[PDB]
């Protein structure tokens, strides 16, 4: 007799998200509202395929002649388009060939590739992430054997990015550590550094010698494509080295196609080429080449003036809707008699903010009113509509 | 600088040979070093069934919202039917769980990370000759890779005696990796009787079989190619299967594969699979939908499935015909030795039996390109290039 290889495995803990989705599905109240969602939804409650994406897919279907493998870094045009979004057309960084980009399976894949590349090829032992954290960061970096530490970031009770605390906590970050920043639309708080703050952080990273990693999954959801990249570009202007993990899941609505990129920046082209050769090795040890369809869609859109214009308008419409809903949420809370100020909501960027509700209040909201947020109090503003706003605000006022 | 001292990775010999071939100005050049299927016209087309499925999806799809870590459920069900057989006791007993993954490559990395983090597995045994990417994948997860004896190069045979003797060193708790059919690069596969012997040995010694199954349908047919896998599954222990649909659906760049865990019972495999999902969450999270949706659409539609099965049959039969033509033509051109082994081998790949010096001469002198190891891809052969190709081979013997 031999013990089974799987015999001693203890089950992973049940995912609370899926469980809460369960209760929500079973709720027979016609007025139930789900603010716990992690994707964009439109005014009708759907997560549609963008029209620009449908048009690109039709083109690909008619024109693709082979699905033979591409290289470990994926589609070259996709890489070029990615670097232009990150750094700007005509960027000196691009002119000097200081950046190399690998297409990856989502921003998640890009983070994993970065982690594996760092663990195998550098002396990095530690990655610093914000509090509150995006939970998947720890799992990804830990899997590569990297310790994850948190820096101070959001002051929840005052609904403020506590920049002094951020700077102070980072004094503990040593030269050679990685510090991860969300490039725009911080998830889950929506609280972003101002440009002046980004410039301060960029200067600090040079002085202290840590490697910035920019997680950039919401370009276009904040203030605009160029605006949302201003922080990233401040780092790029000051630093010899940088890593960017990009996602097109949200801004192209391509979630399930797994479209992202890992971009390395080094002091010069010789150095970035050497480093990138080892990034390719990390990819070869993982999934090898990245999935073509979603990247082909992105390249098809970005490289075509007409399709690009359609896509930019679609993204603008999403961004403006979120901005309008943030204002509407605040107005409606005031109108329904909220006992306190929610102005911070207008100061925050992207789909997510902390409502400021306690765990007990979130529970009461679900039980008593059928309004579902996550335990942390995070809400997704895209789940709000003119149709459900007054009911959800009356419910919130009731639990305060 | 964090990157200043990084040492450049070695040159990829594959890309380097492809560069050489591309620059070769000789019109009679022949590329047998390719790693994908090519048709009679030298193309790797999209299968007709796949184009049709893609059109269905474009019409039908209403969202690209995330799926779960294991991907598309119907894809997993279709996968298990291909692996184990529809209506099989194994499926009825809910003994298997499948995660859709980015290619067979991704399935292998997911399996490796799962094993390293959740089991006492320290070592993975692979065949000599090896498929080069296995070592990098398993080493990346912290697992040692050891080689077992497999192919007798001089006699062009699977050396089963050496194989069995090699594996006596495999310890309870180790993983032993087998190619399910169409061994790459040799095309030399165990007979059913040999698979059964290997399955019995795994139970006796307590090692975990991992079946790399990337060529189902390229050997003798779908069911036939799964017989070896099913012989292991019949043992009622534990198994892992890393599937690929890259080759048999021509979906290479879409990254469509699966990692399937099997255990003695449903409760056990459920516990294991929960931790496999954790390994996926720490990697790329959910898998790429497009290629898996294509596979599921084809396999669950009578009209499309028939089109696909005929296409795959046509490819399999073309390869078989070319193997025979190759052997016949070598004999006619006066080869000084027997190449009958080529007919006894399955799939696109065989070792030609040429030495490294001979391979070099073949490329330099005659513009015929094989892999340095002497591996050739039969699908690169055609009725038109066959005579010149064989004349060149005879010339370097």
């Amino acid at each position: 007799h031999h013990v089974g290889t799987f015999e001693n495995i203890t089950a992973a803990p049940a995912d609370p998200i899926l469980g809460l989705a369960d209760l929500f599905r079973a709720d027979e109240r016609p007025g139930k509202v789900d603010l716990g969602i992690g994707v964009y939804k439109d005014e009708t409650g759907k997560t549609p395929v963008m029209t620009s994406v449908k048009k690109a897919e039709q083109y690909l279907l008619e024109n693709e002649t082979t699905k033979t493998y591409l290289g470990l870094d994926g589609l070259p045009e996709f890489g070029r388009c990615t670097q232009e979004l990150l750094f700007g057309k005509g960027s000196a960084l691009i002119n000097d060939k200081r950046a190399r980009t690998a297409q990856t399976p989502g921003g998640s894949g890009a983070l994993r590739v970065a982690a594996d590349f760092l663990a195998k090829n550098t002396s990095v032992k530690r990655v610093w992430v914000s509090n509150p954290s995006w939970p998947n960061h720890k799992a990804i970096f830990n899997s590569a054997g990297l310790e994850v530490r948190e820096y101070a970031y959001y002051d929840a009770e005052n609904h403020t990015l506590d920049f002094d605390a951020l700077i102070n906590s980072l004094n503990e970050a040593q030269a050679g550590d990685v510090v991860l920043f969300h490039g725009c639309c911080h998830n889950p708080t929506g609280a972003d550094p101002t440009l002046e703050q980004w410039q301060t952080l960029a200067q600090l990273s040079v002085e202290k010698g840590w490697l910035p990693l920019i997680d950039f999954a919401y370009q276009g959801f904040g203030r605009g494509l160029e605006e949302d990249a201003e922080g990233l570009r401040a780092f790029a202007a000051m630093h010899k080295e940088l890593i960017v993990a990009s996602s097109y899941s949200k801004n192209f609505g391509l979630y399930n196609e797994r479209v992202g990129a890992c971009t390395l920046v080094a002091a010069d082209s010789e150095t970035v080429d050497r480093a990138f050769s080892q990034m390719k090795a990390a990819i070869r040890a993982n999934y090898s080449s990245p999935p073509a369809h979603g990247a082909s869609v992105v390249a098809t859109i970005l490289s075509n003036d007409a399709l690009r214009a359609i896509w930019e308008q679609e993204l603008t419409d999403m961004r403006q809707r979120i901005q309008r809903l943030r204002q509407l949420f605040v107005n409606t809370l005031q109108e329904k008699g909220a006992n306190r100020d929610f102005s911070f909501i207008i100061k925050q960027n992207g789909m997510f903010s902390f409502s400021g509700l306690t765990k007990e209040q979130v529970l009461r909201l679900r039980e008593e009113f059928g309004v579902y947020a996550v335990a942390s109090g995070r809400v997704n503003v895209a789940g709000m509509t003119p149709d459900n706003m007054a009911p959800l605000c009356e419910a919130i006022v009731a639990v305060l």
